[PDB]
């Protein structure tokens, strides 16, 4: 997260870190046994780390649980990042409490102008590299479909929305991928892609979660 703020420990209780020896992507806990992340975060050997603030210090609220199964969206295209969503089932159920909690799925899509909270352990510089140990946050609005398409000609599908600031300076970044965009208490987006980070006229691009709720629910019901 570029241009954000320190969230505060365990204030984003649905935020997870995906670990394969190291933090490599975010995710969102959607019930005691399932995480939503970005398909471009897929790899084998995932440990899901819940209840994290400092990802380099054991602070006392962590739950570390191996993935038992990963399910990349059937229609994920890694070239276009269309359908950039995956589900991860945990080998055991998380213990849910105030610091480790699921985030509600949307019943309806969000609209341009709604403010949302984007979070993660990704890069904090736009012309630099610095990776934080503690969770970072950014409040940002959803942008219009037309401004999104104008920023990224020929690239925005019906499964993508933009959020952030066209002026630059405030965005998600490398290492935030797979993490949440939460708007009025609902998971509306997944950190997906963008040209650089926090560049002028290059807002963040997010997977549009509301398009996937039917797939999420049926997948959970049969797995
Ligand atoms: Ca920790």
């Amino acid at each position: 997260i570029v241009g954000g703020y320190t969230c505060g420990a365990n204030t984003v209780p649905y935020q997870v870190s995906l670990n394969s020896g190291y933090h490599f992507c975010g995710g969102s806990l959607i019930n005691s046994q399932w995480v939503v992340s970005a398909a471009h975060c897929y790899k084998s050997g995932i440990q899901v780390r819940l209840g994290e603030d400092n990802i380099n210090v054991v602070e006392g609220n962590e739950q570390f649980i191996s993935a038992s199964k990963s399910i990349v969206h059937p229609s994920y295209n890694s070239n276009t990042l269309n359908n950039d969503i995956m589900l991860i089932k945990l080998k055991s159920a998380a213990s849910l409490n105030s610091r480790v909690a699921s985030i509600s799925l949307p019943t309806s899509c969000a609209s341009a102008g709604t403010q949302c909270l984007i979070s993660g352990w990704g890069n904090t510089k736009s012309s630099g590299t610095s990776y934080p140990d503690v969770l970072k946050c950014l409040k940002a609005p959803i942008l219009s479909d037309s401004s999104c398409k104008s920023a990224y000609p020929g690239q925005i599908t019906s499964n993508m929305f933009c959020a952030g600031y066209l002026e630059g300076g405030k965005d998600s970044c490398q290492g935030d991928s797979g993490g949440p965009v939460v708007c009025s208490g609902k998971l509306q987006g997944i950190v997906s892609w963008g040209s650089g980070c926090a560049q002028k006229n290059k807002p963040g691009v997010y997977t549009k979660v509301c398009n996937y709720v039917s797939w999420i629910k049926q997948t959970i019901a049969s797995n």
